[PDB]
This record gives structure tokens, sequence and C-alpha cells, in this order.
């Protein structure tokens, strides 16, 4: 797709066997989403930083659905203000900036 | 340009007369930037919000050229941890993600 920023740019993503939104955000590093299981092992990550750091669980290599696009990445999973598409899988799905 | 996503989508802008860089940052609705002295009227605007928020100066109309792009809109100054060129920019430049 094109997708204009007039909006949050809230897309609508598979995983864990569940359809969830989220935002792309070209401002995050990282994929984080709350709410979902996902299967096997993980490995603790601290992010964020400032006043603190948050706690999340890093699963890897997981695949997931973006507006048809099936790729693989590292999903973060654990609690954010709004679950967020980070610049790992806009790579994958081969997302750029165009203007 | 066509910016991919594998490092953060840093660039300059020119902006009160200084050349700053700033990120393209598709999660922030708003461009707030740090340390520039913008002239005339503004009106104080809350951001954030989450512990709290954070005043800022609201200027509206300002000019500000990205990548060779001049445009108008409106420019937050105040405390960033880092700057931010926001969705409000993007559309006045024509940037649109794409994949
Ligand atoms: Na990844
Ligand atoms: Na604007």
């Amino acid at each position: 797709p094109q997708i204009t920023l007039w909006q949050r740019p809230i897309v609508t993503i598979k995983i864990g066997g569940q359809l969830k939104e989220a935002l792309l955000n070209t401002g995050a590093d990282d994929t984080v989403l709350e709410e979902v299981n996902l299967p096997g092992r993980w490995k603790p990550k601290l992010i964020g930083g400032i006043g603190g750091f948050v706690k999340v669980r890093q699963y890897d290599q997981v695949p997931i659905e973006i507006c048809g696009h099936k790729v693989i990445g590292t999903v973060l999973v654990g609690p954010t203000p709004a679950n967020v598409i980070g610049r790992n899988l806009m790579t994958q799905i081969g997302c750029t900036l165009n203007f």
C-alpha cells in the first residue's frame, strides 16, 4: 500500500493466532505488542530507559502478517501504551518513507 | 527521497536560521524541536501525558525546509529527548509509507 500520514498509520496485523491493531512507527526501533501469547523460548529485554527501564519478553523469528505481507522478525511482548510496529518489521515488509 | 528503515531516519532540517537533525517519526502526531529560537507569537501546549504533561511553546505556520522541501507548519519548541519531525510536517512534504 501507500499510506498517507494525515491520520495515525494504524494497521491490522496477524500474530499469535489473533488479529491486532498496531501503529507503523518509524520512530520505534522495535516492535512491541501487548496481550499476545507466543510459543517457545524467549529472553528478557529491557526497553525504554527514561526514568527507568521496562522488562519485556523478546521472541525471535516470529511469523507475522502485515497487510498481506507475511514476514519473520523479532517481537517484544509486554505492556505498552499502544501496540507498535517498529523499524525491525518495516524493513522485513520492505516499507520505505517516500517524498 | 526514498528512505529505508534499517537505521533511524534522521534528516537535516533548516529552521530558525539553524541546521538541525531530527527523526522522521510516523508515531508522533506533532513536531517537537529543542534549542531553536523562533520569532513572534506562540501559545503554550501540553504534550505527553503519561505520568504528567510537558509544557512546550506552539508556533504556527513556521517555514521549515526538509531535504530541500520548503514547507509551512506547526512547530512545538521545548524539551525533547530527541528532535522529532511528526506527521504534521510529513503531510506537508508529501511523505508516505510504501510497501
Ligand atoms: Na526483526
Ligand atoms: Na502543521
